[PDB]
């Protein structure tokens, strides 16, 4: 049922996955467990969530009862801001292998094109906004192709299949391209209708790299986190553009949202926390946009970013 | 008068230059001189313009005559696309040095951000689009950093007073600050009220690197471009009229100003002599907050220069 995408790596990505950001560590592990039931077989985490060892738990447990083999799952992790020194790029990696119980991932991201200073993960893990000086950020001088090269030799080592980058511009695309011997295989950015920046879209696309769309829901995802920006934002569920395109159709407006991009070849990891919704994120793939709902759905293109760096700490990152 | 900059390099930077784009061969030489004789000292040039030779000539005009001294010019120039490769950065580098017929440039910046595939100079010169394959954009996997390597390295050859930056995003100028052991001493971008972009000149200036604007009159200088000419006049913009009327001053002083009081040099360029007085001698009133606040709504991030209208090359998305 769900599509595979060919990543530049030469190794299948699902198109649907199943997110993990802020999928609580108390019921992660059950609800990966049911994830995989309900047959997704990608899983979007990283090192700043703080449960890929209970995502692992969820996984083993599906491979233990035999409803799954390892190959069978695609599993995506992310290098923290804190770890893009070389020497420190393996020991990040590594405790994500031991943290998800397995040798490999198959995707590893370059989460943000941002270095914090290194801090020891025995002192504070995940770090988050930490860099070893109390509530200060402090950064470390290395360009992204020093990171990017310590990847390419872990692929090379067998503990990663694919790499690639997330929260990339085109420009720091573009320079990464013409710097990496193993071309990034996947950007996986920000991607909804109030933010829908086409340009980076067709960019990367033409240029083979594959598009994994992040809060494809927009505002929902940050609101529980309180965030002003977002809480402040008219939802997409209960927009007119997206809830007309849902009748028409007779499908839910989340249903049209995740359809928005994966008709168009950008793949998908919607987060849920609820049962009922695991088997309508992965089966939406029934019906067409057509041209004119595009041309509609276009129109709600502000460029309104959820998750800006620029927030933190004023970090130039989309500027 | 025209107050300085000092640069991270410790060397100074008039703030207010004579911008050399689009200076005809033909009287280029004599518009640089007679841009001397009225009071400029800092030349914007650049290999793509196609005239450092005539710029060179006004300029060793005016020292020849004892106008002024080398080392009372600054002069800009550009390392253009097609030379990012460190092994041709010095031979386009030598060609400038031999147009403008000097020992150094002040300034020499990375034009954009963009490696075009290497046409000699032989070939072509300026080669501006053309990237040796008839009319098919093709480029060269030279990241960013070998060519300020290449830069920093023709600094301690002594044949560039300071390096820098133009046409580079916020992410982009982040990632090379991680690796410059010179950091670049300016970013020159497009900068009006229509195109502010304030994070990216925030973070900038924070980070040390001054602030070239160009193009500080919006519109009005790609004005057979449709996008420009299709886009209201900012001499005829109400709250720049206003602005200027209340301090009885040209709406041209009043764009050159916001950016000077925000210390961002400035390099305008006018073929008319009268404007060319105007434009090095702005700095004649303040704006207020509320000057600034009523100017900052003009922001719609319109930009005119856009490498994505040559080949869809992403440097802005
Ligand atoms: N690399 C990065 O910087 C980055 C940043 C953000 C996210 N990501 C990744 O991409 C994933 C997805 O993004 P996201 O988690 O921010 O947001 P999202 O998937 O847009 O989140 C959807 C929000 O909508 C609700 N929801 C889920 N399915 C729904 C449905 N069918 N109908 C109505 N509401 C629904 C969820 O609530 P319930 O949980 O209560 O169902 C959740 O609060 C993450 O989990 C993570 O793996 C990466
Ligand atoms: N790095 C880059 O990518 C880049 C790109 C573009 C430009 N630049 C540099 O920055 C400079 C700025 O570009 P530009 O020359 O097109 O822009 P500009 O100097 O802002 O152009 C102003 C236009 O307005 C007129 N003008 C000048 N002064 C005036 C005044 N006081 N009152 C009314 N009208 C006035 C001029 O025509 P008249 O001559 O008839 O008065 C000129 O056509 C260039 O020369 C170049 O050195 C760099």
């Amino acid at each position: 049922s769900i599509p595979d995408i060919k990543l530049s790596s030469g190794h299948l990505m699902p198109s649907i996955g199943f997110g993990c950001w802020k999928l609580a560590n108390a019921t992660a592990g059950e609800q990966v467990y049911q994830a995989i039931k309900a047959g997704y077989r990608l899983f979007d985490g990283a090192e700043d969530y703080g449960n890929e060892k209970e995502v692992g738990d969820g996984v083993k447990r599906a491979i233990d009862e035999g409803l799954v083999k390892r190959e069978e799952i695609f599993l995506t992790s992310k290098l923290w801001n804190n770890y893009h020194d070389p020497k420190n790029v393996e020991t990040a990696l590594n405790k994500t292998l031991a943290d998800l119980k397995v040798d490999y991932v198959d995707l590893f991201l370059i989460h943000f094109p941002i270095a914090f200073k290194f801090v020891p993960i025995e002192e504070k893990y995940p770090p988050g906004f930490y860099c070893g000086d109390g509530n200060n950020f402090v950064y470390e001088d290395v360009p992204i192709l020093e990171t990017w090269k310590a990847l390419e030799k872990l692929v090379a080592a067998g503990k990663i299949k694919s790499i690639g980058v997330s929260n990339f511009p085109g420009a720091l695309l573009l320079d990464l391209l013409r710097g990496a011997t193993i071309k990034p295989a996947v950007l996986q950015v920000e991607h909804h209708p109030y933010l829908q920046q086409p340009k980076l879209i067709e960019f990367a696309q033409k240029a083979g790299v594959t598009i994994t769309a992040y809060s494809s829901f927009g505002p929902q995802s940050f609101v529980e986190m309180n965030q002003g920006r977002a809480l402040n934002t008219p939802t997409l569920f209960a927009h007119d553009t997206i809830k007309a395109i849902a009748a028409k159709y007779n499908k839910t407006p989340a249903e049209v949202l995740l359809r928005w991009a994966a008709q168009r070849g950008i793949a998908v990891i919607p987060k849920s926390n609820l049962p009922e919704r695991l088997v309508q994120n992965r089966s939406f793939n029934t019906f067409d946009l057509t041209k004119e709902d595009f041309e509609e759905i276009a129109k709600l293109d502000i460029g309104l970013r959820f998750n800006d760096p620029w927030d933190w700490d004023n970090i130039p990152i989309f500027v």
